[PDB]
């Protein structure tokens, strides 16, 4: 405990918080989605509600340490308020995101940070054809609200959405679920626009 | 990072927050609306729900810096809790406005601030005629709740509401959407208020 | 800005907040209601929902200043958390009051404070007869939860509720809306309370 | 106001907050209920919703003063955040208690504190027979969540629930309403566990 | 009171909060469930709502004291904000867990902490067959969100789900209720991931 207290003090009390990336010092953030349940579908309003968690990872040199100097501690957990976190947002949400997990992150000795908030999300989606055999396809884009592709680069570690925690007796069954980095370039402008597109194909079970 | 950390420390940790405008030192705020979706319409209660984001811009001398003194940094991002933001409110909302985006602002070296919160709003609107070809018109005023036109002047950069992010498979299609500066006098108060009136003409999509 | 920063520092950082009125130093608070919309009516539960804002005004000597000493500043805006505010409550609400406006007050150099929160309120009311020509009457009392009439006196400046912000195409139309100072007696206590009774007569816009 | 400011400063700024009762220094808390309205009854979920206010009184030597030393002030009002308050809870609530009044208490010079929060409560109750002439009886227990009867003794000042503020045009009428202290002793342990049982008999009007 | 005030000051004001367990200094946390009511069932969305309380126990050397030095105080109560608490979460909730009790823990002189929050939970469960004699079976997993089995070793304090506080006139009756630790190992990683699985068999009471 003494070792961890000394480590947290050295990281958080001495130096200030990471102020965020700039064009000179950009930051890669990796996203992965873990789908738990398609809870409901509203054809009256074209809204769908998803429960999932979202693994976010980035790496900062200011959060590095030598385990030997701190009783061989290789990682620790801390409140997400104690560190900078990225502003990743669902671009087409229709209600505030409801947080289902504690807001706590894992920091490892190489300066890697992992933050995995569980969420209930309502987003825009026309569910006509969900009651058929072919099903329906909906998509939602995740992006940094205020950082361009020159400051925050988004990527995924895999293209497959993890369905290992997907509830077997959900009202809706998953035909397909992918997560894909998309880069948009406009003729006008030099900076790319980056998003991660979550595409889910599903139908009534 | 060192340069940005020093800059944020100089701006936020040394000086206090901007205390808001006065009659001697008024402030112009520019508003632009970006409509995403008319989510629902309730004829039983005459309430309509809109999803949109709202670009707010203002300029403060207290947030200025010289890029040369901070490694040529021309701008940065910060939590909206770190700065004063204006008290712009929908005057006819029926439920508290729900925030859909992170509360983060962009500050540039000339002291300009840009803050663009995404929002879900329920407001008063009679939707009779939405199922027709002519559609229905609703209006909602946005204004400072407590600053008169002598302290906060509102403007728009354009009169056309941006529909580029509008959801193609919405139940409702937009016939027209304008944003217009107005001057209001209220029974409460002798000082006039400035509002931006968002007027949207829409109907059920025949799809 | 320098002048306003110095003023706010002199008022809020040096002295403590006003601790509230006592029997020796009572306080008058003026209330006006501005009705916006009767949003819904629930006959299954006898609940009605109102959207309105409530203008509250009082005066404190501890919030006075000389404009000459502060660049001719005659007033300013500040978070309602920075000042004492009165504990005015709807006595017959059935749900917590939902706040629709920022919690910000106007303070003027004579020590006058104006605080005007916009609110959605659910309160107890039997709406039988709302679909008729005569309509229905509902009433809700606003009062200090813990200060008697010897500490907080409530008044209104007018007996007519302001309907200038009332939504023209509301499902419900207003036949009458008054705001009236009363004295309220509780079994518990010998001291009377002052309330403002908001009485609204309305019907379906047929 | 100078006298009241000095008094509040002497009580709250100098000493810390009362840390709660112990077995050596127990505390009596008195509870009284004032019923305003039975708002709804849900037979689909066996939930009933009540609006009421709850008078809580206790007495602390740490909140005593001599009126002569403070301009003859015999009492004052203060935010409930400035003082310790008891952890009285409805044991059979089905939703978080919703607070309908400002969180403010009255403190008197003998160290008595009165705190009377207005509340909307959903609690477990089977309302079968509410539409009959006999009506239906429901009960809800109030207790300290973490203090045993050796630390907090609960009592009522009367056994009759005050119905003087009960809404005349409620959908439901009250046939009877009592509030009664109950003590439970367990084989395991020496300490008694105390609750106040609020029993309400009612029917459709 | 003086003794308890001095104790709380020595524990909380001098030292910082316990920063959480590590691989070098792991922590055992016990969970036990006390089921109060199955409030509702939604077959349209396959959601069920449960009211229960959850007894959590762990032990820390940083919260130890000698009763002789503090007027023979063997235990006290404190706000859960004053201490580290474990990050136990329902992994299959569909809405944020609603807290029904005050957030207060019991700390004893050997450094044992007991924290028992009451909660309303909506979780994923297909209730087809709840209206039958056989009933329906649902499960909900509880786990530390961010601590592996190398940091928090999570277990049950008892083998029985306590049904003694279960409401007799609930719409639903409990046929069976178990609580069980489960361990998962992944190809990626050496550390085990632990959950406690609450399995409840129930049906409509008629
Ligand atoms: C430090 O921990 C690592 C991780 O398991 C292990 O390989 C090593 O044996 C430990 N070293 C010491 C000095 O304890
Ligand atoms: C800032 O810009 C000037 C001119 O382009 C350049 O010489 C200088 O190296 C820059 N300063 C830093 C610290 O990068
Ligand atoms: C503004 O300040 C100057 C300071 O000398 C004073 O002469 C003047 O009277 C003030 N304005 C008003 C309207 O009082
Ligand atoms: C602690 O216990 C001793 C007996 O061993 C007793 O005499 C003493 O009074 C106790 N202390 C307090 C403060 O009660």
């Amino acid at each position: 405990q003494a070792n961890l207290m000394r480590l947290k003090s050295d990281l958080f009390n001495r130096s200030p918080m990471y102020p965020g990336p700039t064009k000179d010092d950009p930051l890669t953030v990796t996203l992965g989605f873990f789908l738990q349940d398609i809870v409901k579908v509203d054809s009256s309003t074209n809204e769908v509600d998803l429960v999932y968690y979202e693994r976010q990872r980035w790496k900062l040199n200011s959060l590095m340490w030598d385990p030997n100097e701190y009783g061989n501690i290789t990682d620790f957990r801390t409140s997400a308020a104690d560190i900078w976190t990225p502003d990743i947002t669902a671009a087409s949400s229709t209600r505030p995101v409801q947080v289902l997990s504690p807001q706590i992150a894992v920091v490892t000795h190489d300066g890697s940070v992992m933050f995995s908030p569980a969420q209930r999300l309502s987003f825009m989606c026309d569910p006509t054809g969900v009651d058929s055999e072919e099903g329906v396809t909906c998509a939602v884009k995740f992006e940094s609200w205020v950082y361009s592709g020159f400051e925050i680069d988004l990527k995924t570690d895999t293209d497959q959405v993890d369905l290992s925690s997907y509830y077997a007796s959900s009202k809706y069954e998953i035909l397909s679920a992918t997560q894909t980095r998309q880069v948009q370039h406009y003729s006008c402008c030099p900076e790319p626009y980056i998003d991660v597109n979550l595409v889910v194909k599903f139908r009534e079970r």
